[PDB]
């Protein structure tokens, strides 16, 4: 079976409840994460060594918590108390931990199941060829010896807007911010890297990214975490919204790919 869980956010106990709820068995299952693994939850440092001790039977995204979680690590962004990473980062094996993460991908694709995931989703100004190159490009840096500048370069709002012709520092720039902080686009595909509220409360003419028409959306599903005002919520077919605030005392939700279904753990928070 394959199953998908939105943003873990270090909710350790809730993710394995889940798990457990629906007897998921490495090498018989397959389990998509969405991204943000860590941050606000208490036990990030747990979550990190049980999704790496999965290996094949994970397809990991990272989100933009993971990106921030390297950051610290490196030395280029400051630790905020509220994120609890201290624990994972003062972990023995926080290297081998972090080393890991940083290598893995910013976009899963199954053409069998004709699925795409990412932790935001695809902007709609992007082709499939053109959201894997994008991925392949940020990817090569993240997994590279030079990491540290680039999640440097990472920080900032613009450019919002893709062209083929974009280079250098705003070409990586854009690429993160599609991938890891999208929610709201103006009419032609350009992001809003500012409100981050409902759909329903957001200033027009702000519409979701999944609003807008676009080559992926329209010839695969697209499973995201990411926005949790949505509340995985108002999505239209084949969109697969699976942050539904677990770190935020709302629920852990899972998808069974097979028969599209869903199972729900509270918070405990
Ligand atoms: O943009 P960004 O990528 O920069 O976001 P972020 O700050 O980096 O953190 P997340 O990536 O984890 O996203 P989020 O949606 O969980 O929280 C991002 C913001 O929504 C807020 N928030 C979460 N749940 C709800 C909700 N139900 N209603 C209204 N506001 C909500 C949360 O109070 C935070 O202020
Ligand atoms: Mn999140
Ligand atoms: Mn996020």
């Amino acid at each position: 079976a394959t199953y998908l869980i939105g943003d873990v956010h270090g909710c350790y106990d809730e993710l394995i409840a889940l798990l457990h709820k629906v007897e998921f068995t490495p090498g018989k299952d397959t389990l998509w994460l969405t991204g943000d693994l860590v941050a606000r939850g208490p036990g990030s440092l747990d979550v990190l060594r049980y999704v790496k001790s999965l290996g094949d039977s994970v397809r990991l995204v990272l989100g933009n918590h993971d990106l921030h979680l390297l950051a610290v690590f490196a030395g280029i962004s400051r630790n905020k108390p509220k994120d609890r990473l201290t624990p994972l980062l003062e972990a023995p094996d926080a290297d081998e931990l972090l080393n890991w993460l940083r290598r893995q991908p910013l976009l899963q694709i199954d053409e069998e199941k004709k699925l795409v995931m990412a932790h935001a989703g695809i902007t709609p100004q992007w082709d499939l060829q053109t959201a894997k190159e994008c991925a392949r490009d940020v990817e090569a840096v993240l997994s590279s010896d030079s990491y540290p500048f680039f999640l440097d370069a990472m920080y900032g709002d613009m450019p919002n807007n893709w062209s083929p012709e974009l280079r250098g520092l705003g070409r990586l720039r854009f690429i993160t911010n599609a991938f890891t902080r999208m929610r709201f686009c103006f009419p032609n595909g350009q992001l809003d890297m500012y409100s981050k509220e409902s759909p329903e409360e957001a200033p027009a003419p702000l519409k979701p990214w999944f609003a807008i028409p676009g080559p992926v959306a329209e010839e695969y599903s697209i499973a995201f975490g990411h926005w949790a005002s949505l509340e995985g919520k108002g999505t239209p077919e084949g969109i697969y919204a699976l942050d539904t605030g677990c770190c935020w005392g709302g629920t852990l939700t899972c998808l069974r790919w097979e028969d599209k279904q869903y199972f729900v753990q509270p918070s405990n928070r």
